């Protein structure tokens, strides 16, 4: 293993040879442990409150979620603990016909994929472009100095080498430029998957990237047309940790599409970066903090360029194997099988595959699947012996689908269908309200002002004016929030990470003109395009669906708030100063 890692070592180890020792006493079991340097402290126990989310939304300082994620431990003791846990496992190998299957899909797969759109290697500019407009700190900077690019250029000539010095993934500027200058390689040889769209919907068919959490639960009723059984959505425990050697070894097929120069490139980061892996852990000691520098063959980084759309991959790839075991293509005996006939596999993905890809939605690990009938449920034998192992649930115990679309959990969500006042339909996004006032009371980081601090509250209420209108207390305290922060300021800051997330909320364009474009104008699934004049015909949920939702409607705290808020309002108003603000109460 030291013959592709040891470089990347030695330029740890003479960078911190005043500190560099070996801690004989690391917890690391499954990582192979090379050694240690001391750091400072890095992370938080807390989270910073936003005072402006908070003073709008009394009812919910009483509220169990709502403290909870108040909390989120970045420490290097937090960063222990979750490692420990999944991390530091082995998955057992898949039996020979369980890789030879994944072997003839995945080749299948990428064929698939690759019918209309080439790979090409991503560029300089297209980093620079997206790190400037994700920036709008350290990071633009680096992207701005012809020194970083520099470096780049050398790491590169020892990628074509098939040599790495640099490319340490984590859990001043010369370390930095080093894993930004990574994150840049990385982007160059596989940034093709994002940047020219290979999971959209429309490429891949189970894919759904750059479709837009408004367009999810839509995608999902779409599904629910398709004739078969029930909707499983089953989650796998630590998608990451149960990435195999032979699933980097079937993902590395992509690169028999490419041209010399960029197979070149992707094939050294698949070798080098991903199947042999340099990581840097953050770890307490009783003497105070260090960084432990770590190496294994398998699992997936999840802070990589390629994440996203190689998991979505192999997901896609593992379901379809589910699918052939459910309909009995695919028999205990096959999986065990090292002399497995190809034939049946084949035959079953170029006469059925295609429709079967359609029958599902598939994001990363997360997954909906339409099978053919429910024998499915059952269909656990290729599942486990892959390493996709389900979370909080026996093994073999049959897997429980739904036979309602709105049921279905898919990205951290549900969707609801609702009738307009004018009779048409919507297809919505939610989740526990809990969650979403939660994560809307807390402020990334510290040492930001009122006003930096309202407009990443005017971005989670615009935020829920057009995702999560339809539920009666976001509206309320989106108003509120929006009713106490100047009306020209605008949205600084993101409100989510989420791949999902396309943020037309951060803008200063008038909500209701924002929602019309969305939800009427662009939406495909709407016929009619009449737009939508007041809020007072953007629907609700149903009361009783929006309290089964967490909703507070029918307490009298909830009624208190609802009664006093133009009084909280007025007190955001007065902190603030004199500024132009708009009443949307
Ligand atoms: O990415 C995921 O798996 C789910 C996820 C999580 C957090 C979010 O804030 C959103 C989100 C919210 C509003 C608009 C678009 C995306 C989605
Ligand atoms: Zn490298
Ligand atoms: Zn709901």
């Amino acid at each position: 293993n030291m013959d592709v890692i040891g470089e990347r070592i030695k330029r740890i180890k003479e960078e911190h040879n005043s500190t560099w020792h070996y801690d004989d006493e690391n917890p690391y079991k499954t990582w192979a442990y090379h050694g240690s340097y001391e750091v400072k402290a890095t992370g938080s126990a807390s989270s910073m409150i936003n005072g402006v989310v908070k003073l709008l939304t009394k009812p919910w300082d009483v509220v169990p979620m709502v403290t909870q994620m108040a909390m989120t431990d970045t420490t290097p003791f937090g960063q222990q603990r979750v490692f420990k846990e999944k991390v530091d496992t082995r998955t057992p190998r898949p039996l020979p016909g369980t890789r030879k299957v994944m072997e003839i899909t995945a080749e299948w797969l990428w064929r698939t994929l690759g019918r209309n759109k080439r790979p090409r290697l991503c560029t300089r500019e297209e980093f620079t472009k997206k790190v400037r407009t994700n920036a709008a700190d350290s990071a633009k900077a680096a992207v701005e100095d012809e020194e970083f690019w520099k470096l780049v250029d050398r790491e590169r000539e020892l990628h074509k080498l098939g040599k790495c010095g640099s490319c340490v993934y984590n859990m001043s500027r010369a370390i930095w430029y080093m894993w930004l200058g990574v994150r840049y390689l990385e982007f160059e040889a596989l940034g093709f998957l994002n940047e020219d769209h290979w999971f959209s919907r429309e490429n891949s068919y189970s894919g759904v990237e750059g479709e837009g959490l408004h367009k999810l639960g839509y995608i999902l009723r779409d599904i629910s047309k398709i004739p078969g059984g029930a909707m499983y959505a089953d989650d796998t425990a630590g998608w990451d940790t149960r990435i195999t050697e032979d699933d980097l070894h079937n993902e590395e097929k992509i690169i028999q599409q490419m041209d010399p120069e960029h197979r070149q490139l992707a094939n050294a980061i698949f070798k080098l970066t991903y199947q042999n892996k340099v990581v840097k852990v953050q770890r307490p000691t009783p003497t105070g903090t260090v960084m432990d520098i770590i190496s294994r063959k398998d699992q997936r980084g999840s802070g990589q360029v390629g994440t996203y759309g190689l998991n979505t991959f192999t997901n896609m790839e593992a379901q379809l194997v589910r699918q052939m075991e459910g309909e009995g293509v695919l028999t205990k005996a096959d999986l065990e099988n090292p002399h497995l006939l190809e034939k049946k596999i084949t035959q079953w993905l170029e006469t059925k595959g295609v429709e079967r890809l359609k029958r599902m939605a598939i994001s990363g690990d997360d997954c909906v699947v339409k099978p053919i009938d429910d024998r499915f449920a059952n269909a656990l034998l290729a599942l486990n012996d892959m390493g996709k192992v389900r979370k909080d649930i026996p093994q073999w115990q049959p897997s429980k689908g739904w036979h309602d679309w709105q049921q279905v959990p898919f990205c951290s969500h549900h969707f609801h269908e609702l009738i307009m006042k004018d009779g048409r339909k919507l297809v919505v996004p939610c989740r526990p309200q809990d969650e979403l006032i939660g994560r809307a009371r807390i402020s990334q980081g510290a040492g930001w002002s009122l006003r930096e601090t309202a407009c990443l509250g005017k971005a989670y209420a615009q935020m829920w004016s057009l995702m999560y209108f339809h539920r009666r207390d976001l509206r309320l305290a989106s108003n509120a929030i929006c009713s106490a922060v100047p009306v020209h300021w605008v949205p600084t800051s993101r409100t989510t990470w989420s791949i999902h997330a396309h943020h037309q909320w951060m803008t200063t364009e008038d909500m209701l003109t924002v929602w019309n474009r969305v939800w009427i104008e662009e939406n495909p699934w709407m016929e009619d395009k009449t737009p939508v004049t007041t809020w007072e015909n953007v629907p609700y949920l149903g009361k009783r669906e929006d309290q089964w939702c967490g909703s507070l409607i029918g307490l009298t705290s909830r009624a208190t708030w609802a009664q006093n808020i133009p009084t909280a309002i007025q007190q955001v108003r007065s902190l603030i100063g004199n500024e132009e603000f708009l009443d949307y109460m």
